[PDB]
């Protein structure tokens, strides 16, 4: 999946691979998701690091361009569950 | 797609998934691209945003060095064509 | 291939196609890689710029959170070899 920092797919972005436990803990990555490309598999966004307080929307392969339309504003962690 | 800001694949870069109305919108991108590589499909690059005013050339499936070898300077937008 | 500055796939990172003569030529990877996804074929890394000086370690696809723990410091260019 692929993570950025504005809408539509714009700003810093961030590649994650099958899981990310503490996206927030990348000093490259300053910034709040506004927008997710989901390349593969089925994902569970989480509100908390360590995978705590899921959302409840999952979200398969596609385009994202505004994930706060999902109800989606922090994405402390994240992994794919199939 | 992915854009670069530097010939021969290097400098800040930006991931493009599927369209790009607007390049010039993205802050994160301050620069006119200067080398592409296209990982699938054909692309139509455009001067200006949505889809208007295309370069003639269409690239597929490759690494470009230097796109200003095809008369590129600026994309305003671009978009998978098949 | 990706390259991290941070270990655990974190911080400025880098695409690789196929191989890189220079890495260290590009002024936005401004660090030295502390970790390495490889997302298909498998790869030379070495000490030097135009593939001399190879390290022993030969990487396949994978998720490489930490290189330093195969003697990996500087990756001066690095070449699918399959
Ligand atoms: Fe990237």
């Amino acid at each position: 999946a692929v993570l950025f920092a504005d809408a539509n797919q714009r700003g810093v972005h961030k590649h994650i691979f099958e899981s990310d436990a503490d996206v927030g803990a990348d000093i490259a990555f300053n910034a709040t998701p506004r927008s997710m490309v989901v390349l593969s598999g089925v994902w569970r966004l989480y509100r908390e690091p360590n995978f705590q307080s899921p959302y409840e929307a999952e979200f398969g392969p596609g385009i994202y361009p505004s994930i706060a339309d999902y109800g989606i504003n922090v994405i402390g962690s994240m992994k794919r569950i199939s």
